[PDB]
């Protein structure tokens, strides 16, 4: 019948990107998973406002604490001629 809520936000731990390991090679961050495989989150995903790293093993999801301003600042349209 009426299911209601669809899905449940269950994270393992909120880690700051500062701890993650950015790899220019594939512009993708990494993190040590308590299961085995190291998490992975494409820089793009972050900019889009994801802040979630999935594991190719357990598929765990953690909260990536990063400066939204840092990622955001870049594509922001140009009006007053910022610079
Ligand atoms: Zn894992």
């Amino acid at each position: 019948g009426s299911s209601g809520s669809s899905g449940m936000a269950v994270f393992h731990d909120e880690v700051e990107i500062e701890d993650f390991q950015y790899d220019e090679d594939s512009e993708t961050y990494f993190y040590p998973c308590p299961c085995g495989d190291n998490f992975a989150i494409t820089k793009e995903d972050l900019e889009n406002g994801e802040d979630v790293a999935t594991c190719p093993s357990c598929s765990l999801i953690i909260k990536v604490i990063y400066d939204k301003d840092q990622f955001m600042c870049g594509e922001t349209v140009s009006g007053p001629s910022s610079g």
